[PDB]
């Protein structure tokens, strides 16, 4: 299935170091994906490589989910990185860890 493959290519790229991450956010119904990435991004000082991105952008706002993978970032860091998309309420689901 697609999922069987989408898995098969997350493990792939593992063994993953200490401190890199694959996470899923998730969306429903939200402000656009970009300016949330490279806001991230900045705020946390990370590198955020895209690995899959299955998105709408509807009337109601932006729906579905961006696949990251975050070569480093601190513990600390990660759990603030967390707390501001809970405020934006996007959830974060851990895919992989290292």
């Amino acid at each position: 299935s697609n999922a069987d493959d989408f898995e098969t290519s997350l493990t792939e790229l593992e063994p993953l170091e200490k401190d890199a991450y694959i996470v899923r956010l998730v969306f429903a119904g939200s402000t656009t994906t970009e300016p949330i990435v490279s806001s991230l991004s900045t705020a946390y000082d990370i590198k955020i490589n895209i690995l899959e991105a299955n998105i709408k952008n509807t009337k109601n706002g932006t729906v579905g989910f961006l696949v990251l993978h975050i070569p480093y970032i601190s513990s600390v860091d990660f759990g603030k990185f967390e707390k501001e998309l809970i405020e934006r309420q996007v959830k974060m689901e851990v895919l992989r860890h290292g």
